[PDB]
């Protein structure tokens, strides 16, 4: 119906603006384009960026924040994961996958409206 296309519309104009959010903060700029390392694509099986989240917005890919929030975890996941040692590149990296989680996690808990949420949900789950 119009009315869960609405919805649904509302939800990418919120998840864009988030995106935007920290695709402009300074610390998280390793992670606003896809990977110049040739043993990436071995290590990362689902490499993930927030360019290529937001393509997957206008894609209409995700229908609750749930979706969104699982591929943050992957930037976040994927970051850890390639850089594990106690170097201090890795461990700059490591910092800053952990920010953009927490900081994501943040303003979606307040600013997101939790019946907002659940309606995403129920229509998502009657699909
Ligand atoms: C989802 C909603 O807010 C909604 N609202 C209505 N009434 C209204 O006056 C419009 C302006 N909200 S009808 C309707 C509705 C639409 N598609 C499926 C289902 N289950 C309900
Ligand atoms: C597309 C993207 O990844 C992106 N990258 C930025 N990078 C920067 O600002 C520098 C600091 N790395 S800003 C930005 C962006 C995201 N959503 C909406 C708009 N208008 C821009
Ligand atoms: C996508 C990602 O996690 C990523 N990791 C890097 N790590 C390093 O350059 C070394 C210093 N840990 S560079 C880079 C880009």
């Amino acid at each position: 119906s119009m009315q869960e296309e609405d919805t649904f519309r509302e939800l990418r104009i919120f998840l864009r603006n988030v995106t935007h959010r920290l695709a402009i903060d300074k610390r998280f700029r390793v992670f606003t384009k896809p990977v110049e390392v040739p043993d990436y694509v071995t290590v990362i099986k689902q490499p993930m960026d927030l360019s290529s989240v937001i393509s997957k917005i206008d894609l209409h890919k995700y229908l609750t924040v749930k979706d969104y929030l699982r591929d943050i975890d992957l930037i976040c996941s994927n970051a850890l994961e390639y850089n594990p040692d106690r170097d201090p590149g890795d461990r700059l990296i490591r910092h800053r996958a952990c920010a953009l989680r927490d900081t994501a996690y943040a303003i979606i808990k307040e600013e997101l409206d939790e019946d907002f949420e659940q309606l995403c949900e129920e229509i998502q789950e009657s699909r």
